[PDB]
């Protein structure tokens, strides 16, 4: 009836074997991979729907999923979600032309959402504590809902004006216990409208991404997504065959979201995108994107030639780079507590952000030659602030040994001099 | 014929066992082992012709060899070379007197090499860009042949002399595209004569390096040698038994190019 073999080729097959330091195979093999489903991996038929099977099963299992080789054709927008590690290192994904989707490396039940009504939130607004400097919520000090976790938060109060449209009060922190913040309030707030706190995980996830195959020319809003997230390790990645020209496109690579406590590795780069309009003019296109992130560390990345900036950030609180290799960092919203640019070299544009920190360079080179782009250069400095946000930065500059390269030789043509140091202005002051 | 016992020992085999969590373990399993090749593993014996075949299969199947205990005697000058991981941490590698080979950490087809009379040297020795303080080279700006490369050029004119031997201009450097050097030129140079472009990997390796007993006392030109690689990363190693006089010798341990 049922005989060995059969039993051997079923589920209940490793759990047969035994090993000579003891238990069964079974015992130890514990992941999942891609050739588990027989998915084709020479890249001649389209697998977005085996791979979206493949991530459901790891997700209900709780397994991570490992594969080192094999090319993959996807198309489509599927949306793959990931609970639990990641590894990818020696895949390449060949997208087609149409292609939108991306991985969503996320963290499972680990945010909660506050909103006006909300009992937390009205404790806190009946409460002193509330003003500039402040390290402590007196409304949470007898309260334990909150405790351990990280804090983005948003009030009432207009701060600055961006392309005509009212920015809010905000801040990004972690609370301990008994109402303490790490980081204190820089401005005070009349009340808070919303919270969105994240819990830290009890494990730590590494991510080992891809090599991510770019000859038909895709544009999407990033290919790998991370919400909501913490206590991750993101290490490798790459781009392949990048064109050289992006005609009315604007693609970004990698995207990040409401995470907090994690540190990114060696992603290379070959050169960044050269997106342009009908009109031959840049536009904007990112290598690396993210909003709402707070003590994040980069190490080791490259992105640098010819193009527009690679990095694109917004209200973010401590972050770091170490020993990377990019042509701009970049803050579009204010950051908040420190920026450091440690042992890097940048490209032609320099630095951009406007802040309600103070922002330390030590030991970087900035290189100014700009040939390709005709003479357009959005700030006239190497160090400023947002001209779309006021030009303000309400903090310190300190830096320790800057090396200057190149001459910048295309804007002075159309200007008439070189570049400044340090600018901060504003494009329309209405 | 074809009973299923002689069938599970062949190359078929974990292929017909299934997992719980599904597929077969011969899909969980795809890396290499010195234990794979029944290689004696008591330092008793000469394993240096064994080794070297297991070199040759993982090569061919582009898969990453892994050991974790065992101590291996060799001797002679082998090349053994390398194209994936290496990971040989708790491994110790008993030398011979004698022994003068090594570990070959390479590519796999990752340089090229351009010489005086290739049409991409012409081209750059026919333009401008060539000064100090340069960035870019104007001969490459409507190129895409070294898009993407690391370059190690050598250069026509005399800078300093050592123990009586002329030395040329040189430059490494890093170019993205249309032409755009990562680095600027320190000085200028009249004519270019080589360039070696090596191309970066889509991938990260990883090599955990072996403990090393020197208590034979071998005095070989290098023991693990890296050649034209990129993108990895290298963790470990040691020497044991090292003896306190060298008469006579001049060892070296790690080499890179």
């Amino acid at each position: 009836s049922k005989a060995l073999g059969v039993l051997l080729a079923g589920p209940s097959g490793a759990e047969r074997v035994g090993l000579k330091q003891g238990g069964t195979v079974q015992d130890a093999i514990n992941w999942l991979t891609f050739d588990s489903f027989d998915i084709v991996k020479d890249g001649s038929k389209d697998v977005t729907a085996d791979i979206m099977a493949a991530c459901v099963v790891a997700n209900d299992l709780g397994l991570d999923i490992k594969q080192n080789d094999g090319t993959y054709l996807v198309s489509g927008n599927p949306v793959w979600p990931v609970y639990n590690s990641l590894d990818l290192n020696g895949v390449t994904l060949k997208l087609a032309a149409g292609f939108t989707g991306y991985f969503a490396l996320t963290q499972k039940d680990s945010t909660t959402v506050y909103g006006p009504t909300s009992p937390i939130v009205q404790a806190i607004n009946a409460a002193g504590g509330r003003t500039a400097g402040s390290g402590v919520l007196e409304g949470l000090v007898n309260s334990t809902e909150l405790n351990g976790k990280f804090l983005f938060m948003e009030g009432a109060d207009v701060l600055y004006y961006s392309r005509g449209t009212a920015k809010y009060w905000w801040t990004n922190t972690y609370l301990s216990n008994r109402g303490k913040l790490s980081d204190n309030l820089k401005y005070g707030v009349s009340a808070i409208t919303k919270i969105t706190a994240v819990t830290p995980r009890t494990k730590i996830v590494y991510y080992r991404l891809p090599n991510l195959d770019f000859g038909n020319g895709p544009a999407n809003n990033g290919v790998i997504r991370v919400l909501n997230n913490t206590r991750f390790i993101m290490q490798g990645g790459s781009i392949s065959n990048r064109p050289l020209k992006d005609v009315s496109k604007s693609p970004v690579i990698i995207s990040l979201n409401y995470c907090a406590a994690f540190k990114a590795y060696d992603f290379f780069d070959p050169y960044p995108a050269f997106a342009v309009d009908s009109n031959n003019s840049l536009v904007y296109s990112y290598t690396l994107n993210f909003n709402d992130i707070a003590d994040a560390v980069f190490e080791n990345f490259n992105s640098q030639g010819y193009g527009w900036g690679v990095v694109g950030g917004q209200r973010s609180t401590n972050i770091t780079y170490r020993d990377c290799n990019l042509n701009r960092v970049d803050m579009h919203n204010p950051y908040m507590g420190y920026l450091k640019v440690l042992d890097t070299r940048l490209g032609t544009w320099g630095i951009n952000a406007s802040g309600m920190g103070d922002m330390y360079l030590e030991r970087v080179t900035v290189d100014l030659d700009d040939s390709a782009h005709g003479g357009h250069r959005e700030h006239e400095g190497i160090i400023n602030a947002r001209g779309d946000f006021g030009g303000f930065h309400d903090g310190g500059l300190y830096i320790k040994d800057l090396t200057i390269v190149g001459e910048a030789s295309a804007f002075e043509a159309t200007s008439g001099h070189p570049v400044a140091l340090v600018s901060a202005y504003s494009f329309n002051a209405s």
